[PDB]
């Protein structure tokens, strides 16, 4: 209903205490009798609420829904972030964001429980399932010069894989520059984009997606030998806000790295995070394929490669298969 | 009313030929009196028709006015845009543009007839007088690296100062690397901007604003002394419509040796069209100002700067005062 978001904003802002149908009926000034409804729903959607006669209400668990009334807490107590928007399902957060930040210069991020046009790197389909990943887009206003870009893609890199790691019990790699791997898995892509001119970026978008509770039967089977989710390497439940609210605290701490240290001071980070070394690699440029080994990431992060040929070259950016 | 852009249309197709009421009533479905009501208010609106009997009609000259109908016709034929959209006011063609862009490929220019929230190069203010102007944004999808802004935006120059001069009796002449004058007068600035990711740009936004028919009168008084128009150094009356034209014609002239030539073809033109030599220039670097004077544009298209103390600078791009 209408006041579902609120009564939730309510119960998680008390937390770890209880609230009583009465207090939450004089907050947004609506009957005891509307409060029971709208907590009722909540129960169904399968919210987790303890419920006791003459106490009140506690928030025990979220389900795996986004909800715009706890979002808008992490906005709240944020030292980054202007807002965000929520979506059950939404073509793709990434067009939203591209759309949402013209005309002015706020920071903020958006989030969908489902795409249904996900796009990755050269218009490939990103598949985000329906209550099963984190399919965000991220706004932010870095004063910077448009080539930084390549720079900050590096950063986010490490935050997103240490928030990544956190939660899995096995290892969680970068792939450069732009995918991060648990063993043989792919468990997330991001894209990072921008708005810019000659004198300065005017945004920096960011996609990120991460897979979260799939089981390996949910993915596609063209994709499914090379798909895995955060749950699939943890014991315990995943449970979404944690995972969203550790992402945040990541992107903050790597976007303030990105704007104060040069990248020589996490490349040596980077390197022992990447899966790329010692093995075999094939690059796609355009219409050419070819093999080749990573032999170093260099202090300005350009991957120095030694193809079959024996050749070498110097790369800002490529996509690279295993 | 709902049929004017395509009585007007029709008028433009069929020049220099009248074409009767009665014909038009046949193909838009209508009556022979509804002609005549939307030829009338054309009329008033400032459109010379002839108007023969027996004959019919003949479209003469149109006003200052921008017209959905007519656009249609300079779109139909163009090798290079999709469509285009016109607006009588708007906040800005470039906030317009850039939020068309999302989602899509297409290539299309935005006009409008004033702008309430023009902006110009770091945020300022652009002056977008109703019926005095040409104010468009120009998307477009080249394939190419995200270093590529700088080379698009020095071979546009030459485009858009190729058309104002058509039409000026004295010297036009460009400003790097954002501005072109007619004398100590400011008739033009245009910036371009991109929407990129490593991989390359997807889309090309470049802003036009061109001063077509203000008196000095028309101009704001902190402004005036700066400005002038393409009328204040022509003979005759300015068409915005021949003008229009002639500006289409030459950004995609521009835009194809844009894609074709390195900029050392096109320098010393440049070097020839640029009024920025053999004299003191102010630059403005956030803080810092400085005096200096134009050396060289490299083949790059850097400007080689030799500052009043004596160091030299090479700079992508600058804020010159004179
Ligand atoms: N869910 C998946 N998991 C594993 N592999 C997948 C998946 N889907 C497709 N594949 C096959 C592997 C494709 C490999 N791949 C990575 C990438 C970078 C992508 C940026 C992430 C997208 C995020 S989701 C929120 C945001 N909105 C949006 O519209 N996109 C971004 N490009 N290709
Ligand atoms: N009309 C004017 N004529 C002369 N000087 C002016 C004027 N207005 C303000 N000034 C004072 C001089 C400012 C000098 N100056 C140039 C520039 C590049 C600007 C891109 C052009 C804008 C075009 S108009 C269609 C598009 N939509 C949009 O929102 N912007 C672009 N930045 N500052």
């Amino acid at each position: 209903s209408k006041y579902s978001q609120d009564v939730l904003q309510l119960l998680y802002k008390n937390k770890p205490n209880y609230i009583s149908g009465q207090s939450i009926a004089e907050s947004l000034n609506i009957s005891r009798t509307a409060v029971k409804k709208v907590i009722d729903q909540l129960k169904l959607e399968g919210c987790k609420i303890d419920s006791v006669n003459h106490k009140g209400h506690l928030l025990q668990q979220l389900p795996d829904i986004w909800y715009q009334g706890i979002i808008d807490q992490y906005t709240k107590s944020s030292a980054l972030f202007d807002f965000s928007e929520v979506y059950d399902s939404i073509d793709s957060t990434q067009l939203a964001a591209k759309k949402s930040l013209v005309g002015n210069q706020s920071s903020f991020f958006i989030l969908s429980d489902e795409q249904t046009k996900g796009r990755g790197r050269f218009n490939r389909h990103w598949s985000s399932s329906k209550g099963q990943g984190l399919w965000m887009s991220v706004v932010l206003r870095p004063n910077v010069a448009f080539s930084m870009i390549s720079k900050f893609n590096l950063f986010i890199a490490l935050g997103i894989r240490d928030a990544i790691q956190h939660f899995s019990q096995d290892e969680v790699k970068v792939k450069w520059p732009n995918d991060i791997y648990i063993d043989n898995g792919k468990v997330c892509g991001f894209l990072t984009e921008m708005v810019a001119n000659n004198d300065g970026i005017e945004a920096i978008i960011c996609g990120i997606g991460i897979n979260l509770t799939q089981q390996l039967e949910n993915f596609d089977e063209s994709i499914r030998h090379r798909a895995t989710s955060i749950q699939l390497h943890d014991k315990n439940k995943l449970d979404r806000y944690q995972f969203l609210e550790r992402l945040l605290q990541e992107i903050e701490k790597r976007y303030n790295q990105f704007l104060t240290l040069p990248f020589s001071e996490i490349r040596e980070e980077y390197i022992a995070a990447s899966n790329i070394w010692n093995r075999t690699l094939l690059f796609t440029e355009n219409d050419k394929q070819f093999k080749g080994q990573a032999i170093d990431l260099d202090y300005d992060g350009y991957l120095i490669v030694r193809d079959e040929a024996g050749e070498s070259h110097r790369l800002i950016s490529a996509d690279i298969d295993f």
